[PDB]
């Protein structure tokens, strides 16, 4: 295990606008507290699904828990991890073209992902590195597929912060306009929690509505499993 | 009533691609089993956030019973007919075009409804159409409240198969490449269960899965309100 | 011609979010300057084109001189007025809805238009009212098709205030990035000069580009008919 | 050289919809003539904004010539090449991920680009396959300056079809229904001609017109950098 370990001497090639940039390893690293995760590859589904946007969002957090920075880290190039990080909407994280795949081999990360024909890439993993020496990590499990149930955001939140309550899921079916939907969610801005609106547009129709929560129409809001009810029934509890 | 005359002969200017097509009403009706609902107009409250969906949800099932094609009509034009189809995004039912309020018309189904600026449109009705011949129409009554009692699609189902009784809400979270999801899948094919899917691709993530079943991972299904589980689980329940 | 005529009595039936509220003819045009410009229907090719988005560009322009409103008036209804709004991004325009034609009706401007399947709806025409009273009116020529040469914003502009310099028409031929094509877009906008720019993306390939300019590259510049060049041509003139 | 052997066996794993398919090398080349030319990679300074630009403008020119398909390689996998792909918008060409440097390898043309951060990627090279067996090769060379002095599309179709000379550029402004474009369109099409358009629909507006014709309707014609006209004009440069 890298666990107590130095991170590997690495200079990214990185591209900004029309210059190339040397980013080093002990720039990014040095006397500094870093979140990192490393993907598979840039433009995918399950690593663009939640494990980026669920960084980005939790950035602020990690901030004010003492973490500099927050990394990705991707077997790819700068110009394919530019156009990405353009894609993606993630201005709270850095991203890192480690092409050569150097520093996620130095990791003993480097796997080999022919079946999909992405040569070698890095498995996936999350880790807090501390002055260059790597605190903790957490390794997705060897299963087939694609894994992701211990390199999230959460997870690595509720280690670096366990003080800090986990906030319970919320996803919030909703037609658009709908008088009171927007009454749900400003009212769960306002509350101040975060939430994945299901919108009954290009999401979902009205049977997974009526086939999940039952009522006949919109908002439904469920919060952590348990089903809530109508804009209504939100306010109550 | 219009019932068991012949549907009004119309050609309507429709927007297919960047190119314009003129849909005949022959075309339409002709050797042809079709469903026909019109509504006041597009983007209105359409008065019920089901009415339209519940069309495009049973096509499936109207199909399966000898209906060829379920059609909404409404006196707008394609233009703004085809923005509100990219809306609904009913896949299932065609979008016809009767902005000149002729096709209506001649079914004696055109109304005035200056009171909400629309000029002209058509009254609330459904009807079931058999080689151009109005078989059954169903029009809506002039009772305040739910504003279709009548020509909601349930009511068309209920009278072109009254035998048929529609399978409880069936919905499953799913995620790509996930085998379990597409065991959980196949069995509801084997069953002759309609299913709405929502990816985590897309349709939703990892959130939603916990916050509606209280589960860490797909696939997650939902049969009629009630959580079922994954793979394994559903199987239980069909045994 | 309405020309020195009152203005239709007509009370607009419209939407604001989930509730009715009617706007009179009154309410908008007594003791106020108005620009008002018709269209056919919400939802189309050459009234979205430029007839629509040149008069919320120069929206500011007109206030600048006088105009306290500019509507856009359309036979339609509120729900679909709104919608198309919405669809379209012009925050300096009211949207009117004449659904039952009245008002077009009361200009003399209802005509048929049953060859598109649009029923009754209104000519092409602009305006300016002073008070109620119609002091000015463009009305498109009775050409088949879609004619729009003298309802659009500049006619308008010239008409209201012929002080004004006709600024030149400005398009630029740009690639995504390409360093140099910044450096007359921005330079542009440091001239405070508006303009069209066709980028090399879905808009046109390569090929116009070396058809119309002839040069094999991009940044392209052509400023009120005559070819600039290169972003270096452009700063010296 | 691999002039005149056959193109390795490959299996490409790729994206098509939300789904994966697998290509075949012997679907792609067998009993088929193709044009293939591989690319360091996407996204990366294309080099030439023109390079992968005008193998997708002549591509029409070699399909007139025997040409069945025109593909383009890089050691670059689906999700990346579908998402080069839908930003180039080049219709004629299909993308090949050879994202394990597989094919590459077996052509003798993988590269390691470290100092770029690229890995292992391809080497600048174009060719012409028939069934199979590589006819002619352009390997770049190792010089300076225009990173595409061999492997263009040009040189390529004047060693397809040397007689071929091929015609001017052509561009025309036009608009919906705008008749006059047509009598112009039909014109170019009963002349062998190409050309792009931009669409007062969306390509463009009337600003643009104005700006580069200095004329205030369409269709405004340009044919190799000169400014031609409307309908009417283009008739007399064709006469």
């Amino acid at each position: 295990s890298m666990e107590g370990k130095k991170v590997p001497q690495v200079t990214f090639r990185t591209r900004q606008g029309d210059k190339w940039v040397d980013v080093t390893t002990s720039e990014l690293f040095d006397n500094k507290t870093v979140i990192v995760f490393s993907l598979p590859g840039a433009f995918t589904p399950t690593c663009s699904s939640s494990h980026l946007p669920r960084y980005n969002e939790l950035a602020p957090v990690f901030k004010k828990y003492g973490v500099d920075d927050i990394l990705v880290v991707s077997v790819n190039d700068t110009f394919v991890m530019n156009a990405w990080k353009e894609d993606e909407k993630s201005e709270n994280i850095s991203f890192i073209p480690d092409g050569n795949g150097e520093f996620t081999e130095g990791m003993g990360m480097l796997v080999g992902k022919e079946d999909l024909g992405f040569g070698k890439r890095s498995w996936r993993y999350s880790m807090l590195v501390k002055n260059g020496v790597v605190e903790k990590m957490f390794i997705e499990p060897n299963e087939p597929g694609d894994p992701f149930k211990v390199s999230d955001a959460d997870t690595m939140l509720k280690y670096l912060a366990p003080q800090h309550q986990v906030q319970e899921s919320i996803s919030i079916f909703t037609k658009p306009g709908c008088p009171f939907c927007a009454k749900a969610k400003q009212l769960l801005h306002d509350k101040g929690l975060s939430f994945e609106e299901i919108i009954l547009g290009h999401d979902a129709t009205i049977v997974s509505v009526r086939a999940v929560s039952g009522r006949t129409t919109v908002p439904q809001v469920f919060i952590g499993g348990k089903h809530i009810g109508g804009s209504d029934d939100l306010e109550k509890y």
